[PDB]
C-alpha cells in the first residue's frame, strides 16, 4: 500500500509544548489523524488544528500563531514575501500527500468523463479554457433522455480555500467562477451536496470521496485519453488535476527545528505517517519524496 523503503518512526526524547495548525480543509482529517498518533506517542504534547482553509496558513505562520501551516497550494509569491519581510528568509513547504483533485458527480450520472474544456465551462463564467459553451444542463455534456433537460447543480469550496485556488488556476486557466456555484465551507460538504443531488458536481479531494458519488475521469481535450484518479497517474502527473498537499514550517535557515515541529514531521513523512494517508483515501508519497523533504528540514 505504501513504498516499503519509507523510513519507520522511532521516539525521540524532548517532546513537548503547544502545537498549532492552521490551514488546510482538505488535511483536517490527515491532521487530526496525525495529531492524535504523535500525541499518543508524546503525552506531553497538546495539540489544537483549525482548518478553515489554506490561505488562513499563511497569516498564522507568519504572525508566529501557527507552529504548522497545511496548505492544499504551494504559498503565492505575495504570501510568501509577507513571510519574508518579517523573518529574512521563506517558509518551508514539506510535502506530506498527493492529491487527484477530484470532479465529484452523483454515482447514478451516467456520465463517464469530462474534457478539461468541459470542466472550465462547467464551473466557470469566462471559459479562458477555451470552450464556446455556456454549460446549463447535462444536455450540453452529451447527456440524453431525461437528463438532457436536467440542470447542473454546482457546489464548490469558498475563497479561502487552496482547492478553490488550485481549481481556479489549473482548471478555469485563471478564470472566474460562476456565480451559481453553491460554495460550502469545506470538502465534506461538497461531497454530501452532490450525494444528495442526482443532478450535482463538485470538486474536492479525493480523499473525501463517499460510496455516493464518482469521479469523473478527464481529458486534456477532446480526442485525448480520458484519464482516472489513481495513484498511478497522480504520480506521473498525467491526471490534469494531480497536487501535492503541504505542511509549511518556519524553518530557519541554519538552525534545526525544534523537536516539537521536527518530530511531527518526522512522524508524517515515515511508513506511520503515510498508513493515515492511505486510510484517509489519498496518495502516499514515494519513498524519494520524504528523504528529500527529511534532508531539507536537517
Ligand atoms: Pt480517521
Amino acid at each position: 500500500a505504501i513504498d516499503p523503503a519509507l523510513p519507520e518512526y522511532q521516539k525521540a526524547s524532548g517532546v513537548s509544548g503547544n502545537l498549532s495548525s492552521v490551514g488546510s480543509d482538505t488535511l483536517a482529517n490527515l491532521m487530526t489523524m496525525w495529531a492524535e498518533e504523535y500525541k499518543r506517542l508524546y503525552p506531553n504534547v497538546n495539540i489544537q488544528i483549525q482548518a478553515a482553509g489554506s490561505s488562513t496558513a499563511p497569516p498564522a505562520l507568519t504572525e508566529g500563531t501557527a507552529n504548522l501551516g497545511p496548505m492544499s497550494r504551494k504559498m503565492k509569491d505575495v504570501e510568501l514575501q509577507a513571510f519574508e519581510q518579517k523573518y529574512g528568509y521563506k517558509p518551508t513547504a514539506v510535502p506530506v500527500a498527493v492529491d487527484a483533485l477530484a470532479i465529484f458527480v452523483h454515482k447514478d450520472n451516467p456520465i463517464k468523463g469530462l474534457t478539461m474544456q468541459q470542466v472550465d465551462a462547467i464551473f466557470s463564467a469566462t471559459r479562458l479554457c477555451g470552450s464556446k459553451q455556456d454549460v446549463k444542463t447535462w444536455g450540453d455534456l452529451g447527456l440524453t433522455g431525461d437528463w438532457a433537460k436536467k440542470p447542473v447543480q454546482l457546489f464548490g469550496r469558498n475563497s479561502v480555500s487552496g482547492t478553490y485556488g488550485y481549481f481556479k488556476e489549473e482548471a478555469l486557466c485563471k478564470g472566474d467562477f460562476r456565480p451559481n456555484v453553491n460554495e460550502q465551507p469545506g470538502s465534506a460538504s461538497v461531497v454530501q451536496s452532490v450525494s444528495q443531488s442526482l443532478n450535482g458536481i463538485g470538486y474536492s479531494g479525493i480523499g473525501y470521496k463517499t460510496a455516493s458519488v464518482k469521479t469523473v475521469a478527464l481529458a486534456k481535450k477532446e480526442g485525448a485519453a480520458f484519464v482516472e484518479d489513481n495513484e498511478q497517474n497522480a504520480l506521473n502527473g498525467t491526471y490534469p488535476l494531480s497536487r501535492f498537499l503541504y505542511v509549511y514550517v518556519n524553518k530557519a535557515p541554519n538552525k534545526p527545528l525544534d523537536p516539537l515541529e521536527a518530530q511531527f514531521l518526522k512522524l508524517v513523512l515515515s511508513k506511520t505517517g503515510q498508513q493515515v494517508v492511505v486510510k484517509d483515501g489519498y496518495i502516499p508519497l514515494p519513498a524519494k519524496v520524504a528523504e528529500k523533504a527529511i534532508k531539507e528540514l536537517g
